[PDB]
DNA sequence: TTCGACCGGTCGA
DNA sequence: TTCGACCGGTCGA
DNA sequence: TCGACCGGTCGA
DNA sequence: TCGACCGGTCGA
């Protein structure tokens, strides 16, 4: 029956036949009866070998690492997205949302804000571009956003996802649409960058991400002159985090160490090593409370 | 013939036979007649095809795309270090040095500084760790460092490298050792991140680099209360830079936009698309002046 | 003697003599607005009083009873002199207002509802600390506003004689603008002093510092780098290099970073010898 | 015996016969045997009468309150400089000095610093002048300086002053000379502005004082990147301090409230109402610890 | 078709 | 070994 | 000439 | 009562 799987799709491109992995089909096809749990890494290899056996059975050629790197990325994100969906359900956080975000083009995360907040950000933008050396504040959407605003929770969000289905995955991955233009600037409490693995270079992308996000938030705090609002950014790896990874992720928010009296603040507040799905819950516990 | 090449080396690891690319040997072997010129890519391709032909001849396994990623980066950097070495020579700057840097563990770039400057850095970095929330300022060594300090130029540096040889390469790649602990903080004028290609995520590593580097420099300027001193960071790609790449690289140094009065500054001052070796000269012209 | 420049009030069965500098202005200028030497015109108002008592059977008002009065007079002169300036200058979108004390009318009141709010945000925030902090300074003697919709045709009628109303209309100009000034419509403030002392001069650096500090926060709330406020000083006497140096003290908040470009609390100090100089000063201030 | 006292003086101011209150001698005569104690407020009035009785007696006119205001202030600063000196004696702070400072011209307080610290200040004050809009950091010397540096205490400072005599007063008023060029920047812990009375305008001179002093200290902290060092400025009045006086003296250091996260600070940390010599000790107790 | 964001497989020290 | 820094091959929108 | 002090107001 | 003004010193 593997020859019937859809985790891989064939197509021609410029007369060239190519095979494409469909990460969601592999998910749906393996977890439609119960949602994954246990060791996250095993689930990633399980999903990967599955795709490899399906392709082997279809008589197609094993996808390149590039394909698997991409795919594994998605798998990791969705598993975390679903686990987060259920997390707030069983933890009964009726004023919190943990959203898996799309890329910045599909939906620039700045869109989640109410119009007053969107105006302040525009103020700053147009301003930074109004110079000899035009300046911007760009960063990829954070993988996960954690919002705390009661009036945004719809009763349907309280229905746990107990199996991976086109429908269930879609509701999780489109949850972001519901909050568009409705969040008060300080309703945003934290962001999380997800990475199946780290590298001396890639891990720095987390620091950049937390830095630009916290720089934006810092400007909203001044706009609304509110020193108590706080935004934290976190990183999560499915593998062990070395000391080197740790130190790197302790990098200060350059805008927070300008002054000798200024208090240091890390771009990435904390890095989590998620070995099991239970750990996702523990991480969220530490992030949210 | 090719079966005699050394661009590829075989070895066993845990009873498993593996083939390793030796990027330098491919360089030396393809350019001991004359140093590369023209289209940077056609050259990088030429260097890769050569690694594959030697592999088919040797009967060995065709190296993974991950092995050609690592390697290709090594080639780009090297092909540049050489062009820059002869650049300063053919343009005549007995006060400028363009150094290809090793990784931060082999030689933390902070070591290029004299004892007084390195102490100011210690003060800061020791201060940042002296908090409940420990903070650091970590970034990979910039690929290229441009120093301007007359007393550091040795007459040997004026001997152009006209062919790639174990020595021609080593002298270029060990040039950094000579200046250890001898640079005055403001002798450092610019850094350059080199990348054969960009990606929406990787390109942000340049912004992080420039940001942390400029943050450190900003603190030295404070330390020596010298508003004149500058440090600029640049990015160089061997491929076309899209409008998206551009905008992303216009990201400001968060620590320069804290105040409504603070003049915005870019983490990466400019991004260069280097199609030919002549462009490397043009880039350097704009950077140095 | 029939004059009202002076008075004689009861204070614990110890009859004392007060001066109503106002009358000593109208009663000495119902004719016309003084001009020429600010120095000499000041004494004219003083001898007019040194007499009202020398022929009314009274005693000499203390050096200080006059210091107070000598100040006022000085002020009203510049104050009234600025009215005939805007008019005889064509500054229809400008107002030069002689401010009352911060109690009578806290200058923060000149701002529209949105601006006054931002200020509340801040000054309320500053009080929300274990160590409560404030941003207090006496109202600047003179305020220069630039907002077209605040000019009323009556402001264009020059004052060519000092009368209870000419005074009263000037010393109340601030009322018309209350709660009507956009934040960036404030262009400058000026400190007036007949003389300067090494200690008293530091009050202008403070005045300007607290004013600029405030305005600075208005610039950040509206993220508008362009807007700017300036503070100036004015002595009816010479200014020594020590007064100049002291008055060069930049804003401690404008020199925090070795990159931030410095600014002075008091942008410039003017020595006004004649009424002709008041116009010159205003010319430089208004740009 | 009054008609020969030295508390006054008749100098020739272009013809006119003028009386120059000679303040120091008026203390030395009322206190030729013991230190003034009990009530400051009162002790001031008597000092005023004695000198106000050596006048009419000698057939002269009671010098103008102007000369008295000038005179009165000094008596206050002097009495304080004395109780302050004996104060560290009875308490025995063998590493503390409470110095009555001369005007900034006679001895610019910046002179108390060692070479290195004076250097840093020069950097700054030279930099500020290097602009289109020349800027300075000027303030009158603080009335009282409190230094904490063990190696500056000479055994001779431990001999309490029990009576006001020319030699005594002068040892107290020249104590500042001893420490010239010897203090480490952070050895300076607090300054105190003394005023027999306050006024809505004059009290703001205290705020300016503290502000400029704290601004300078702030730059030294930067210079030596030491966030631990702290300088406090206080005000002391011989009369009751109204709520208006209080609020005014609550004005913050414009340079500590530039950022929303910036933690606000007062130019004048606290204002003391000194009714008795008893209170001078109490004030110092607070200040010093 | 282009752009966004993902990461795994190195070679060298 | 592990740690530093490199980047090319995706799948989705 | 300059530094730093403050007490005696007039008005609200 | 509180706001803001400044002129008359004594010393260096």
């Amino acid at each position: 029956n593997l020859t019937n799987s859809n985790c891989v799709e064939e197509y021609k491109e410029n007369g060239k036949t190519k095979i494409r992995i469909k990460p969601f089909n592999a998910l749906i096809e393996l977890y439609h009866h119960q949602t994954p749990t246990g060791s996250i890494k095993e689930n990633l290899d399980k999903l990967e070998n599955y795709v490899k056996d399906v392709v082997k059975a279809k008589g197609l050629a094993i996808p390149t690492s590039g394909a698997f790197s991409n795919t594994r990325g998605t798998w990791f994100e969705v598993m975390i997205a679903i686990q987060s969906w259920n997390y707030r359900v069983k933890r009964e956080l009726n004023d919190y949302l943990i959203i898996k975000m799309p890329n910045v083009k599909t939906f620039d995360f700045r869109k989640i804000f109410d119009n007053e907040t969107r105006e302040k950000l525009h103020q700053l933008e147009k301003s930074l571009l109004t110079h000899k050396q035009q300046v911007r504040l760009i960063t990829s959407n954070p993988d996960l956003l954690i919002i705390r605003q009661k009036d945004l929770i719809k009763s349907e969000y309280n229905l746990p996802i107990n199996k991976l289905t086109h429908e269930n995955i879609d509701v999780a991955l489109t949850l972001f649409k519901d909050i568009e233009g409705k969040c008060k600037w300080d309703s945003l409490v934290a962001g999380v960058g997800l990475k199946t693995s780290l590298r001396p270079d890639r891990r720095l992308q987390l620091v950049h991400e937390g830095n630009i996000l916290k720089s934006l938030f810092a400007h909203l705090k001044m706009a609304y002159w509110n020193p108590k609002a706080e935004f934290k950014y976190y990183g999560a790896s499915s593998e062990p985090v070395s000391k080197a990874d740790d130190d790197a992720l302790q990098t200060a928010a350059t805008h927070t160490i300008v002054n000798v009296n200024s208090t240091p603040e890390r771009a990435v507040d904390d890095i989590f090593s998620l070995t099991s799905f239970e750990d996702i819950d523990k991480m969220l516990d530490q992030i949210i409370k």
